[PDB]
């Protein structure tokens, strides 16, 4: 067959490896990691070689530290899956003694930063996106946001941050720990990527434009707006497309991480400094060493210092998953409009050539595939699929015109770049049989294709996805219900007609669904339908429905639950 | 650590260990088998050293052959799970090669008989139960049954069969192969559970009364009901509370098995016959040897030559496996009225005492927990659990009376007897937490134990259940119309009390539900809109829909599907 017990010591073990974050400098000296570990994402304070847990139970994450605070704010969704998260303090001294911050209600907690004195974060309830100040003085709404905003960094009274505020754009926000307010500056060519406050209180910012990437400075005082001057020319003679990630270091020197074709590169003030190939997260300052994460398409993600490239903390792969790996390529897709799509692929060792080879759409949209590591894209490879992850428009990486082109038009010039991915699968020998496996965005576009273009997959998996962006929205918050009217140009005929619920007769091919019971983002309750119209319908189905679970995986046994029958539902169909 | 692959390793090979039931003896020395081998249920002929595959595709089951005959009929679906057969004539000379008997369209197949020249079988369509004759003439409905019936035997023109048609009884019918038409012949005593023809033309039964069960002759010209005593005393010293199958051999001599307390014994001429303990099957004579079918706790069904005990097809169990049953019992629990359930322990090796437990109620109404191996048993020893499997009032295998107390009463008696289970499971000491998982009617009781009893389980598991009787019995044929009438009492009060759907916000348990999504018996549409029940009152659970499969699993891959959802299910509600 279909050796399900093979498949499923892969799968766990794959799923199991140490992954690690890097989140920041506490207590002066200790690296705070976010880790999977012990079956679970967990925060750890390093300090090489102790590795101390800090929370008891799971956690969904941490608020970013100001270097060197005694203390770790822990995000934790108390509500079983939907997302309303509490916070908890630790005390660095005292590991696993947690206190919830009873001020703060729960709600979806989107980002933050504590200073020591006081916690900053951006939240979302049913009726509102805020940002809010939690100090001794209580909790404070510091400004009402108009859409998704996150907090980037606090220097003195002053908060940047950015806000997806309109039309896909990313703008910068400041707002002040005291008097609050909300001040908002947008460019003219791009959006903002990434910002961090100067020592002499401007806001430093990633400028994603067209084609290109830049630095710029912004006066919040008049909203001026400069291109950043480097005193090395590295970092622009990279041609970087996209910035990761930008921070002043406490030494007052800027680290930069941009991007182009999927890989990223580290500057220090604009100097080239050598990093493991693959994706790069934040830069921190530790022991006078530079220590970044570190990840590829065949590295689990790890803490390694610079230059050396040294690992502090590392998952180690066992040797038959990484022979499962045979190789990876980034590929420019012909689309239907003469675009080529970036395409990341992964071959597997455990495949012809030709073989089967599933089209991956995972998360998004705003998202990039890249040379990082997937957990799905490696399960993949490991039971015998090639796996194809074309960067349809909407994708980050390639540029602002490349990801505002999803914007109006979900399920229309993006599924045709997905297609586009698929035809070259196999018109290029790679693929003997197609099939499409999404998540969230993803699913959603598994069954925008099976509804869409019948015929071009053999069976798909569709999981957290959207099916139908009205009832979607109905249930949304109001981060949610924002972000589907700029998805959808606030157009509730694009909002019908994009759903695929309304397409069911055309499906022709198996499709299974996989559905956290408490998602919070894409809502069971449609699915039930759709299930309903494929039984009415007479349509080969396969439902996978998991208990007290959301979005966010943030445990092995839910991640087990959701991952494998996605790969049993393939390996099956593969045997027909 | 819940361990998945360990958890899986365990359980496909338990559903890959193959299983044989004897169906009889073709080609004139061959027997006639049907195994789960190579991942699916195929039909073989047997010689005494090659075993040879009849069908191409899997199959269902096959027509009873008569001794020697040159062909076999084999039963499948052809409707991917919803239980519409068709039939195939395979010449045994040309394994393989398979003839679809067209003359016959689609439908539920009951049972049937192969003379060589004529094919009798019962089979229900949406508006009938019939008895129908396939000859050189064509298609002919000899009869039209009041509900389900089941062809036993045919001599010369002569048919006899048993019917369920009324109260939930089960009456002696005959039929003639010219002619047709129907003679019924109930008992004021009991119900008949096996009828063969003797050489004078008149019909031997089992008679099974309020407590004992024995043997009479029925004369289909008068009606006329008389005791048959046999030369030798040996049966009727057994005791026994059911008879399994009866037959008259080749050479004239009455071969009947007969079970009490959950196991079997076998008699020719009423004289006992050696054979392993645990249950036996049909009883064959080939090549002047009595050959049967035997299966146990611990033993997968295999074929043996009595009264040696010597296996000729047997699949064998791998030693950790075998060695994680630790042990069987039968016991005898006190229910609500006072009444005794006797209930089957298997203890397993892999757990402490006390130790997890799941009560197993899996088929029924009309089943029996006996001395018989259980893959779900076997499969849950395996994951450390301990198994309760009691024959709640319904069952067989303890009499008449204890059998129809069901009648009338669906989630009523039984259910206490289920819920005494399960309190006798803490109380001795077996049990430190208890879990129910039921398939099919056990699904149903696992629906109405967590509804009527909540806080009894820690969880449970409801495969292929029924949740509510009324829209059943909308969509069913008239086979399951007529049982849900005599289950019911014929009342539309009970249809619609006993039915879960109406109890959903007692529910305080985590649940999974288990669905082949064609399944014709219990239908998956109202299952359908207990989800949305339980979503839309926040309850926990679970669900896995099983595409292109029915409620009679054929193939390994649908027994993956349907079984690993479900110990992973109950292996992390074991972690809390």
């Amino acid at each position: 067959p279909v050796e399900f017990s093979r498949i499923v010591r892969d799968v766990e073990r794959l799923i199991a490896v140490e992954k690690y974050s890097l989140q920041g400098v506490v207590d002066g000296d200790k690296l705070l990691v976010v880790g999977f570990s012990e079956g679970s994402v967990n925060a750890y304070l390093y300090d090489g070689g102790e590795t101390v847990k800090l929370n008891r139970e799971p956690i969904n994450s941490v608020l970013d530290p100001h270097y060197g605070v005694g203390r770790v704010i822990l995000v934790r969704d108390v509500s079983k899956g939907a997302e309303q998260h509490a916070l908890f303090k630790v005390n660095t001294s005292r590991p696993g003694e947690e206190q919830r911050l009873e001020a703060v209600k729960p709600m979806r907690i989107l980002s933050g930063v504590d200073t020591g004195e006081a916690v900053v974060f951006t939240g979302a309830t049913e009726d509102r996106v805020a940002l809010y100040a939690l100090d001794g003085g209580g909790l404070r709404e510091l400004a009402r946001l108009p859409g998704f905003g996150f907090v980037s960094d606090i220097r003195g009274d002053l908060i940047a941050g950015l806000g997806f505020f309109g039309g896909g754009r990313v703008s910068l926000f400041t707002s002040n720990l005291s008097s609050g307010g909300l001040r908002v500056f947008d460019s003219g060519e791009g959006s903002f990527s990434s910002a961090s406050i100067s020592p002499g209180m401007k806001v430093t910012a990633g400028l994603e434009t067209a084609r290109e990437a830049r630095l710029v400075t912004v006066d919040p005082r008049d909203g001026s707006v400069e291109d950043l001057e480097l005193p090395s020319k590295d970092f622009s003679s990279y041609r970087p497309t996209a910035i990761t990630w930008l921070g002043y270091l406490p030494d007052g020197r800027l680290a930069v991480v941009a991007r182009r074709e999927g890989r990223s590169a580290v500057f220090i003030d604009g100097e080239r400094v050598e990093a493991p190939q693959g994706n790069h997260g934040r830069v921190v300052l530790w022991r006078g060493k530079l220590v970044t994460s570190h990840t590829s398409l065949s590295t689990p993600p790890r803490i390694v210092s610079l230059p050396s490239g040294e690992p502090l903390l590392e998952g180690g792969l066992p040797e038959d998953l990484r022979r499962s790996i045979a190789g990876s390529r980034l590929v420019w897709v012909e689309s239907f409009d003469g675009s080529r799509v970036p395409t990341y692929v992964l071959e597997s060792g455990r495949a012809p050539t030709p073989g089967p080879t599933v089209v991956l759409v995972a998360g998004g949209p705003f998202a990039e595939d890249s040379d990082s590591w997937d957990t799905f894209a490696a399960s993949l490879a490991a039971a015998g699929f090639h796996v194809v992850m074309p960067n349809y428009r909407g994708s980050t990486g390639y540029g602002e015109e490349w990801r505002l082109k999803i914007i109006g038009d979900p399920c229309g010039g993006e599924l045709e770049d997905v297609s586009a991915a698929a035809r070259w699968a196999r018109e290029s020998g790679l693929a003997s049989e197609l099939y499409i496996m999404g998540y969230s965005y993803g699913g959603y576009m598994t069954l925008c294709a099976l509804t869409m273009k019948p015929g071009l997959f053999k069976a798909g998996v569709a999981g957290a996805s959207v099916v139908d962006w009205e009832e979607m929205y109905e249930l949304s918050d109001a981060a949610f219900r924002n972000f589907i009217e700029q998805l959808t140009g606030g157009s509730r005929e694009i909002m019908r007609s994009r759903s695929p619920i309304n397409h069911v007769d055309r499906i022709k091919e198996p499709l299974a669904l996989i559905h956290p019971q408490n998602d919070s983002r894409t809502p069971l309750k449609p699915l039930l339908r759709l299930m309903g119209e494929l039984l009415a319908r007479g349509k080969t189905f396969e439902a996978h429905i998991i208990p007290d679970a959301g979005h966010a995986i943030n445990t092995m046994e839910d991640a087990v639950k959701i991952l494998l029958p996605a790969v049993f539902f393939l390996a099956t169909q593969r045997e027909r």
